[PDB]
């Protein structure tokens, strides 16, 4: 509360460490469905159904330009990528399996880096 603060957690390396995690996600072999925004002209149903599209390139640009105020808003956009993928893709599809694999991969790096 006012003039009563928990001890200051060091957040000075968060930007660098989120960039490293994002590099690792970008270079995973199963990243291909997620590297670029879904083409809303060429993929029927996507625009209407997925209210907030997100992809790794868009996260990378937001990261590079100070549009994440803290590491939790970064994790929210990464998770949005996989939540979108589950919304639109069957579990038993290549893209559906990719998304599960990537989410697992991300969540381990997140835990090991920050928790």
């Amino acid at each position: 509360s006012m003039s009563v603060k928990k001890p200051k957690r060091d957040d000075s390396k968060d930007l660098a460490l989120c960039s490293m995690i994002l590099t690792e996600m970008e270079t995973h072999e199963d990243a291909w469905p997620f590297l670029l925004p879904v083409n809303l002209k060429l993929v029927p149903g996507y625009k209407k159904v997925i209210k907030k599209p997100m992809d790794f390139s868009t996260i990378r640009e937001k990261l590079s330009s100070g549009q994440y105020p803290n590491l939790e808003t970064f994790a929210l956009d990464v998770r949005l990528v996989f939540d979108n993928c589950e919304t639109f893709n069957e579990d038993d599809s290549d893209i559906g399996r990719a998304g599960h694999n990537m989410r697992k991969y991300f969540e381990k790096k997140w835990t090991d880096t920050f928790k």
